[PDB]
């Protein structure tokens, strides 16, 4: 859960930011959401919720949900809110995020 990590009403405030489709930022997400500034096995904890099936990465199918991983109440991201985070993420162009990538992302937030 991610309230191992983060607060509740954090995540309650990030959700509703993103609502509406085509509006993701990732940088503004890990703002809202209060990730900035956590330890990096702080972060790694929530890399791990997000890894759905623990292949150790996340695939494009799973940043598709990156949301419904905070909460229940949010929205799938659309193809082209997906593309954009493999672009900005995704270092070595294997086309999915690994944690170390991730933990980048949170940090140039
Ligand atoms: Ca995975
Ligand atoms: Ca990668």
């Amino acid at each position: 859960p991610m309230t191992k990590v983060l607060k509740a009403d954090d995540i309650n405030k990030a959700i509703s930011a993103f609502k509406d489709p085509g509006t993701f930022d990732y940088k503004r997400f890990f703002h809202l959401v209060g990730l900035k500034g956590k330890t990096d096995a702080q972060v790694k904890e929530v890399f791990e919720i997000l890894d759905k099936d623990q292949s150790g990465f996340i695939e494009e199918e799973e940043l598709k949900g990156v949301l419904k991983g905070f909460s229940a109440h949010g929205r799938d991201l659309n193809d082209t809110e997906t593309k954009a985070l493999l672009a900005a993420g995704d270092s070595d162009h294997d086309g999915k995020i690994g944690a170390d990538e991730f933990a980048k992302m949170v940090a140039q937030a």
